[PDB]
């Protein structure tokens, strides 16, 4: 009977039918009836035809069947020592949560904690955790679920589910999942200490510096710093007269001493004549620090981390793939303009390579408004910290950059030509050849975050906000090999449809693309050797299939696949198996930005 309705659903249309027939209460009654002796393997096969018939869902269909959430919800809280079914159960909360009064049914009645629970108890399946993950996204926009996911510890998961290391094998929706889901709950200060205070500065780091050649990763994390550093950092001008008083403190005191120091020798009470002039008294250097520095010390941070962060910044920026992906240029010159105008990591920044940085951005996206103010913004604090580093970014190649990106600016609206005026304070300054720490003296050496536009999101319109570049890419597409469930090695062609909303495919020596997945539906993209087509493949050709050459991509359900195509492939590289993913992630991410 499942199997029935779930093939005879596989034509959309065909939902609508049964909805007029009830179906949405026949589950309700069925799973809310079930007994715990009831076999997993039949849950778990009804569950997967009521995920079809909520896949190709939008709006009217999520309401009649949310009168399914909560009797799902009962038995993911039943004791499921699998985790098939559990999937399926997390999948349809998740599909059934686009549903704005779902998602709040859903947090009334316990599943925040529920899925944190479970999260717990099977976060080995990176798949039920990826899921775990999405809910709780969701949450974020719910009233008193932020609060109410502080009180779960939701950051134990979030701190521990964006691992990566060296190898370039990471479970990427897990980890973009996860650094996404914690820069839309970081939205305070407070907020901001708690992650923390769960682990994840020395996270943040490490992902940071294992993504020089991962942008995807590196882009949302780096996002995740941006907010940290926006919520805890106060205005140069706060920490100034806080740092004026503490020496305040010291000099009053170090007066009263000195005045103890002369009465009692001349008292006679003392022997040591005291000092013709005093000593200047230096503050205890904790407490300046604490008043002195940035949000970046407030939360633990030092030379050494911010030194290493500066330096894959950096080098990230410079591959030459990276050139013209903006948005990821945009938070690595934030990141720099912040630490370079609070003096920090400035050898860094100008030993990893700055100047080249800065050139490129100049050159390859000249008159934009927001790398220019970050661009300058560096240029200034760099030129205010040190003449002979400044020396070393102060080129021929950036100045001509500098020259004719400011001359490209905008003019036309007022808030335009105040931005173009300090960029060109900036070149002014550069040009003068009175000194740096004269020229550049009334120029803006503090950041303002909304030029990194970290928490800006993208694709407002949709795939067709896509970059050029990606969507001539997606379009061109790309030759792979195939390892089919039960066939040998076949050659395979994709390729993004004009549509950018199918991802075609011919198979062996086809040249018509016959296969066709729409990017919505692609459930997940997988790095490594995650299906068995893959892992036999590897015992028997270990160097040719190994975890760094594949990959897998999982979609809907097929006349031929009943429970999910799935596809496992192999590239020639690991450039190829990671330029791969990374469309994949920036098309179907764009993709939930349509209609």
């Amino acid at each position: 009977v499942f199997k029935a309705i779930s093939n005879l659903s596989l034509y959309t249309p065909n939902i609508q039918p049964f909805l007029d027939a009830g179906i949405e209460n026949a589950y309700s009654t069925w799973l809310s009836n079930l007994s715990e002796t009831f076999p997993d393997a039949q849950l778990e096969t009804g569950c997967r035809t009521l995920v079809n018939l909520v896949m190709e869902n939008e709006e009217n269909n999520m309401r009649k069947f949310g009168v399914c959430l909560l009797p799902c919800m009962a038995v993911a809280k039943q004791g499921r020592t699998d985790t098939k079914a559990l999937l399926l159960l997390l999948d349809i909360e998740a599909s059934l949560c686009r549903l704005k009064e779902n998602a709040e049914a859903f947090a009334a009645n316990g599943g925040i904690e529920t899925t944190i629970r479970l999260i717990h108890q099977f976060d080995y399946d990176v798949g039920l955790l990826t899921l775990g993950i999405h809910l709780l996204g969701i949450q974020s926009a719910v009233k008193d679920s932020i609060q109410r996911m502080m009180d779960a510890d939701v950051f134990s998961i979030l701190v521990g589910c964006v691992e990566v290391d060296a190898e370039g094998n990471e479970v990427t929706d897990l980890v973009v999942g996860g650094l996404r889901c914690t820069r839309r709950i970081v939205r305070s200060e407070e907020l901001a200490f708690e992650y923390c205070n769960a682990g994840g500065i020395a996270t943040i780091a490490n992902v940071i510096c294992k993504s020089i050649n991962q942008p995807m990763v590196m882009l949302e994390a780096c996002r995740v710093l941006l907010g940290l550093l926006f919520y805890t950092t106060r205005s140069q001008a706060d920490r100034q007269a806080a740092v004026e008083a503490l020496h305040a403190q010291c000099q009053q005191r170090a007066e009263q001493m000195h005045a103890q120091a002369q009465a009692d020798y001349e008292a006679g009470v003392v022997s040591e004549p005291p000092p013709e002039e005093m000593e200047v008294p230096e503050p205890d250097p904790d407490e300046l620090a604490n008043a002195a520095y940035g949000g970046w010390y407030q939360m633990g941070m030092d030379e050494v981390m911010i030194d290493a962060i500066l330096q894959a910044v950096c080098a990230c920026a410079a591959v030459e793939a990276h050139a013209k992906q903006l948005r990821l240029q945009r938070v690595c010159l934030g990141l720099a303009a912040y630490f370079a105008s609070e003096q920090m990591g400035t050898s860094s920044l100008v030993g990893s390579g700055i100047e080249q940085v800065l050139t490129q951005i100049m050159t390859n996206f000249a008159g934009e408004g927001t790398t220019m103010q970050l661009s300058c913004v560096i240029i200034n604090s760099i030129a205010m910290t040190s003449g002979d580093m400044y020396e070393e970014i102060k080129t021929s190649a950036l100045l001509s950059a500098l020259k004719t990106s400011v001359g490209k600016m905008a003019t036309k609206k007022p808030e335009e030509k105040a931005l173009k005026e300090t960029c060109a304070a900036t070149l002014e300054a550069a040009s003068s050849g009175e000194d740096p720490f004269d020229a550049f003296s009334k120029t803006v050496t503090e950041l303002d975050f909304k030029f990194t536009e970290w928490n800006v999101d993208p694709y407002p319109n949709g795939v067709h906000d896509l970059p050029s570049n990606v969507k001539e890419a997606l379009r061109k597409g790309g030759k792979l090999k195939v390892f089919l469930p039960e066939k040998e090695k076949e050659e395979i062609r994709w390729r993004s449809s004009q549509d950018l909303n199918v991802f075609e495919w011919c198979m062996g020596n086809d040249q018509d693309y016959n296969n066709r997945i729409p990017i919505v539906r692609i459930r997940n993209v997988a790095k490594g050797l995650v299906h068995p087509a893959l892992k036999a493949a590897a015992k028997k050709e270990p160097r040719k299939v190994a975890a760094k050459f594949t990959m897998c991509l999982f979609g809907p359900p097929n006349d031929d696949f009943p429970e999910g195509v799935e596809l496992p492939m192999v590239a020639k590289s690991q450039k190829e198996r990671d330029a791969f993913v990374e469309m994949m992630v920036q098309w179907r991410d764009a993709a939930t930005y349509n209609f």
